[PDB]
């Protein structure tokens, strides 16, 4: 649930990787577009 | 130790609605952004 889905990064440590990267990833692309547009449309 | 933490999910059920919905909404979000800049720069 919690803990137990740490210990499987410690075992494989390979998998954190992708749902970390999903969220992480989206938040970052994500705002990086959306200023972007802010910044276009500005001037 | 395995099966107990998922328990807690029965008993709270308000956590993985985080992460999923991290990787989810900023996937989508950003899609989002994207396909709406494309569009006004297009015309």
């Amino acid at each position: 649930g919690s803990q137990k889905l740490v210990f499987f990064a410690e075992d494989v440590g390979s998998n954190k990787g992708a749902i970390i990267g999903l969220m992480v990833g989206g938040v970052v692309i994500a705002t990086v577009i959306v200023i972007t547009l802010v910044m276009l449309k500005k001037k």
